[PDB]
């Protein structure tokens, strides 16, 4: 995959399953255009968001609906969502894995960029 | 201080000094209205963003310009910025400390909410 | 304060209050010698562990009893404790702040070192 | 795998490759007995540490030699190593993935416990 997202739940020690997210690409007029979306699987992963041909250099935003996830467990969380905004290489295609670790009042994100 | 932000640098083991950030409040037309801005001090903290009277219920966004911070140190980081989006004061006035821990390819953010 | 520890609770969005910890120093026979202990305050901080004169060069271990903290809240956590092992003062005296962010199945620890 | 470890580098945005670690099991006299060891692969993963039959309930310690990893990149890090101490279910076998995210002055660990 050019772009994969993995989401983990630090309260339960498990993948974060059925988490919805949307991916946007910054349009030339500096507005966010829908690009891809999906929900995580039972492994907490979302694959198949895009293809190499389609995933060109640009500024992308991944918006993860963490609030609905916590509300489903009966927890009132702090964040409205988790956002990850990045430039996809200013030097050609590459493979991006975005990981997100969720708690009700905290999240961390990392990127793994391999070849 | 109804709203304080603290930023740490996980590469150097230091406060993140002179990091710019912008705070926005979601307006009635569902656009982001600029609310406050500033830079962190030598302790990595930004105080004095707002008062109890001005900090009403609403949805707020804190945008931390992490890319300029890393670029000044010679590092091309992954994220364009770190964003924190949250509802504030929906059960009455609270005090919010937002902490952010920065690395070039990862960040964590954590909120402490006191009454 | 040559050595201070701050502990936050990522589930509740609060300082982690009344968390016990034990500090050890590696002795000449390569065993751990008990150095200092205490509990965090209502601000989640533990001050006053040592003085500049007593805090000599060496290898130190901070053991934070996170399991008792979670169990008191009804949660069976993953870790037995959180441990931080580091060399201190090997380039001369420094001030160390150790921060720990706790969730039941995850923790993060971060050091700020100032001269 | 009953027990797998994955290590990521938050400075470079990559798997942490060739990181050495040792696993210990607490002996009945409260001493740490060597149990397994290995180095991470090019994917930052270490598989094949143990088998279901051998991995019985107990207290285990994973000691990750993060200091050698950073020194190989020319960085003087804070921690001597990263330690993860846990009880392997007080209610039978299960599958454990331990993830560790490394920076020079910070690390985070999480556990994913699936069935």
């Amino acid at each position: 995959c050019p772009l994969m997202v993995k989401v983990l739940d630090a309260v339960r020690g498990s993948p974060a399953i059925n988490v919805a997210m949307h991916v946007f690409r910054k349009a030339a007029d500096d507005t966010w255009e829908p690009f891809a979306s999906g929900k995580t699987s039972e492994s907490g992963e979302l694959h198949g968001l895009t293809t190499e041909e389609e995933f060109v250099e640009g500024i992308y935003k991944v918006e993860i609906d963490t609030k609905s996830y916590w509300k489903a467990l009966g927890i009132s969380p702090f964040h409205e969502h988790a956002e990850v905004v990045f430039t996809a290489n200013d030097s050609g295609p590459r493979r991006y894995t975005i990981a997100a670790l969720l708690s009700p009042y905290s999240y961390s994100t990392t990127a793994v960029v391999t070849n």
